[PDB]
């Protein structure tokens, strides 16, 4: 390029901007094309173009002008790309503003689609507010091969759709652009079948919905709603590695943790909005939205000190009780809330807190809401038509056919979806297991094999490694999470090493044995000893997440107070002695609203969590227990730095089962940040109880769950105990313990203290 095509665009003369910036085509070789990407980026003084499906990135030449960027690039396709722009000390990575000229789909959009590889799909699919024949109005498109006519219905048009029927394109997608009408208009689409008859849809690339059980898509201007301010949290997060950084997540279903009246109106960002009722049956009350929420939840969150809050999934989803885990529109964050700036609102403000968010995700499967996906253009689109394969009997719900591409992509692009426009910082999948079997919950002669007679889902397999592979690469630095819970090997490694790809896994056999463990009496728990040591076990094959999850505290299994024998002193001191033991543990942490303050029934989706319990002592008590647990996994790197390395594990000892006792160390890269661990499980409190310990000096007592503070009996070793010249536990030196009852200490050695 020349300097007066610079200069056209640096003085703001040039016609159309789209000719000169973004990516264009140079000239194309026998293997591979020549392509110039064009950027100009007020005061960016660097950028560079990252290939992330290439693990390629390419630095950009000021040209010109300092501002101005040109990058040429060999390879036979750009079309996934994004750049990294420099501005002073910090740098963002963000998709090509002029990377679509125009809001209809072209040749290269449709063709990608087929193959199933189009990452911005969601850019074209869907509703989207542009300008056509130099109009403003709304490109409206949707994917329905078999479909006989489809046509849009709406607010603008009385629900006829008889002018507003679209033009099908390449045998495959639908089109039509409306004019006049833009962002708020209420909308579906009427399709009629190869046998005639005529359904109403909404639209599955949707980006916002009316309240439920209303299901009308609502046309949103997504670029243009809200602006972020999280360009230094996004920076220091794709630089880091997650897995060696301090991961305490607390779960949260936005319905059900705090509600509000009905008799007011539901405040949303400089707006509001009617209440939504939270059932029929409890109608003075509301939900919070996304924009309350951000004004308590987050500053409630920050102060108990996790590092993360993880959602029960938010996507479109028509029926309370599912929880969220039933979804019919993958694209658009439910209205049960407020709208999508809102929720916008509440991440930015997790990021302006240092606090992340994670996204249950739910790829598994659909309900049979007519509505929604199933049976899309009156065959078997979206789910696979054997029902061997196709459905989940047991639940009554659809299975995407994640061989067919269409399908595939639109789960992929969904994915890549919630942390391009919403910034999320991570994803769980629940139940993956139900992915990767062929024969989940089918018994003889219900399900076929796969093409080698094996039991593995080889679309479902091949669908979740390519959602890890692109994730990572187009957002490094997230957290990607499953719960599968089958000894399927390598779910939390990489997918060169034959992998499922995420990086994380729950531990689901350590939750089932402390939880089984603790609900044993504390007499009888020397016969169980191995439920606090087997974990170890296996637990280097995986990097394992330890959660306590909603689940645990639903169906008559109690709330974690309720689970534990004794009276109520032991029942909180157990809860103490868990949640410690599992704090000092190897793994990253999850745990449930409500845990945090003992509420003492289980966790109920229809009504909101039990507050008025923080109102009296014992509750107030053991959430500052947690409020300083989180602060300490905080501020002390053995906790967290080598999780996934034996370095930063070894037992002391763990042979005393007749007095439930063992101990630990854990360690980081500085020898003088080891911790010493010392769990007591059971009500009999030890007078001189020796533990080895590896050096010499006064061990400081950073932590002890039986402090008058926390509701203990403040047994202890009033802050810390001179060690011994005395060999234990194969150690040289060995200390002299307190041990409280059904508690747990946490020992630093002070190596500058004075004896
Ligand atoms: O996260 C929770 C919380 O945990 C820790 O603090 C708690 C601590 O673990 C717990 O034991 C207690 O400690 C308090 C204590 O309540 C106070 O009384 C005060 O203790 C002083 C004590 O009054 C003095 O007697 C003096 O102790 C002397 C002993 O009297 C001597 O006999 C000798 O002790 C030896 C003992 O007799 C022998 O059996 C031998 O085998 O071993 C002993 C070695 O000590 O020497 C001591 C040393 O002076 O001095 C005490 C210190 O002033 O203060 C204690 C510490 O605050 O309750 C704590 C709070 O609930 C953790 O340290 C906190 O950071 C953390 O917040
Ligand atoms: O007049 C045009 C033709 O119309 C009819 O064929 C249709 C199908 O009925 C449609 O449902 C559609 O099917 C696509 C499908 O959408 C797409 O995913 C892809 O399927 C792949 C699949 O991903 C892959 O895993 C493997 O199974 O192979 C499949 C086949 O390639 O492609 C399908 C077929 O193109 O497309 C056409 C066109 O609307 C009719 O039956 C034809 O006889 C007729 O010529
Ligand atoms: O200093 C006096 C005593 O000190 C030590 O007692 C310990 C116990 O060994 C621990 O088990 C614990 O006691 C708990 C007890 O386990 C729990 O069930 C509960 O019992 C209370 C009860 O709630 C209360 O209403 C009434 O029954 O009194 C009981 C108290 O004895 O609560 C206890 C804690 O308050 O902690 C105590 C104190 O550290 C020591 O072992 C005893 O020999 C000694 O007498
Ligand atoms: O004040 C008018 C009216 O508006 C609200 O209902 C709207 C719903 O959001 C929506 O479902 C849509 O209704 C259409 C259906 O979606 C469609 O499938 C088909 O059956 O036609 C319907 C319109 O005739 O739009 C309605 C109407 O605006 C509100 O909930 C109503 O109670 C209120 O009376
Ligand atoms: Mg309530």
């Amino acid at each position: 390029i020349s300097a007066d095509q610079v200069n056209q665009i640096i003085y703001n003369l040039h016609h159309d901007p789209f000719e000169i910036l973004g990516c264009h085509l140079l000239e194309e070789g026998k293997n591979t094309k020549k392509w110039v990407v064009r950027a100009y980026l007020p005061k960016a003084e660097a950028a560079w173009v990252i290939r992330p499906t290439e693990r390629k990135e390419d630095p950009m030449n000021s040209v010109h002008h300092p501002n101005f960027f040109e990058c040429i690039i060999e390879t036979p396709e750009l079309n996934h790309y994004q750049l990294k722009v420099k501005e002073g000390e910090h740098e963002k990575v963000i998709y090509d503003p002029y990377a679509f000229s125009s809001p209809y789909l072209t040749d290269e959009d449709i063709y990608l689609f087929s193959e199933g590889n189009h990452h911005r799909i969601y850019e074209k699919l869907g509703a989207h507010v542009g300008e056509i024949n130099g109009v403003k109005g709304v490109y409206f498109a949707v994917w329905a091969p078999n479909a006989r006519n489809v046509s849009v219905i709406g607010d603008f048009n009385n629900w006829d759709g008889r002018e507003h029927q679209m033009r099908k394109r390449n045998y495959t997608i639908w089109e039509l652009f409306v004019p006049e009408i833009g962002s708020g208009t209420v909308y579906k689409y009427e399709i009629k079948n190869s046998e005639g008859h005529i359904y109403e849809k909404s639209d599955p690339y949707g980006f916002y919905r009316e309240v439920r059980p209303n299901t009308a898509s609502i046309v949103v201007d997504i670029d243009n709603i809200y602006q972020w301010h999280d360009e230094e949290w996004l920076e220091k997060r794709r630089n880091s590695d997650p897995l060696k950084q301090p991961v305490s997540v607390y779960e949260v279903h936005l319905g059900s943790w705090l509600h509000g009246s009905s008799a007011e109106k539901m405040p949303l960002l400089n707006g509001e909005a009617d209440p939504v009722i939270v059932s029929e049956w409890n109608p003075g009350a509301r939900f919070l939205s996304y924009y309350e929420l951000a004004e308590k939840l987050i500053p409630y969150v920050k102060d108990m000190g996790y590092t993360h809050i993880e959602l029960l999934p938010i996507a479109e989803h028509p029926f309370d009780g599912s929880w969220g885990y039933q979804v019919t529109g993958f694209y658009s964050p439910t209205s049960r809330f407020g709208r999508p700036e809102d929720f916008m609102y509440f991440v930015d403000k997790c990021h302006e807190n240092g606090i992340g968010v994670i996204l249950d995700w739910v790829p598994g499967h659909f309900p049979k809401d007519s509505h929604g996906l199933a049976y899309f253009d009156g065959t078997h689109l979206y789910e696979h038509a054997d029902p061997r394969i196709g459905e989940h009997k047991e639940w009554g719900t659809l299975v995407f056919n994640y061989g067919r591409h269409e399908v595939r992509n639109f789960l992929v692009a969904n994915v890549l979806f919630w942390f391009d426009k919403y910034h999320v910082d991570g994803i769980r999948v629940d139940a993956v297991a139900s992915m990767l079997y062929r024969n989940y919950l089918r018994k003889e002669g219900e399900w076929i094999a796969n093409e080698y007679g094996g039991d593995e889902h080889i679309e479902a397999v091949s669908f979740i490694r390519e959602v890890n592979t692109l994730l990572f690469e187009y957002f490094p630095g997230i957290l990607s999470i499953a719960e599968e819970s089958t000894e399927w090997e390598k779910v939390s490694r990489p997918v060169y090493d034959g992998g499922l790809g995420f990086n994380l896994k729950w531990d689901m056999g350590w939750m089932h044995d402390m939880l089984d463990y603790f609900n044993i009496d504390p007499y009888f728990r020397q016969y169980h000893q191995n439920n606090v040591t087997f974990s170890m076990l296996y637990y280097y094959n995986e990097n394992f997440m330890l959660a306590l999850s909603h689940d645990e505290i639903v169906h008559g299994k109690s709330n974690m107070l309720g689970k534990m024998p004794g009276d109520e002193w032991q029942k909180y001191a157990n809860v103490r002695a868990l949640f410690t033991y599992m704090y000092t543990h190897p793994g990253k942490k999850t745990m449930f609203m409500s845990m945090e303050f003992g509420q003492w029934s289980e966790w109920n989706v229809w009504g909101d969590l039990e507050w008025h319990l923080l109102q009296y002592e014992p509750h107030q008590q053991l959430k500052q227990f947690f409020t300083d647990l989180n602060a300490l996994y905080q501020q002390e790197p053995a906790l967290y730095t080598h999780d996934f390395e034996y370095h930063g594990f070894e037992w002391i000892d763990c042979n005393d089962n007749t007095h439930s006792v063992v101990s630990f160390l854990r360690r980081s890269d500085d020898p003088n940040d080891s911790l010493v661990v010392v769990c007591n499980f059971t009500p009999q409190p030890h007078s001189h109880y020796r533990i080895g310990v590896p050096e010499a000096g006064y061990y400081v007592e950073l932590f002890n769950s039986d402090a008058k503070q926390y509701g203990g009996s403040n047994m202890g070793n009033l802050g810390g105990k001179w060690a011994d010249e005395w060999s234990f536990h194969n150690k040289p030196y060995s200390l002299d313990l307190c041990l409280p009852p059904l508690a747990v200490l946490i020992l630093k050695l002070d190596p500058t203290k004075v004896p």
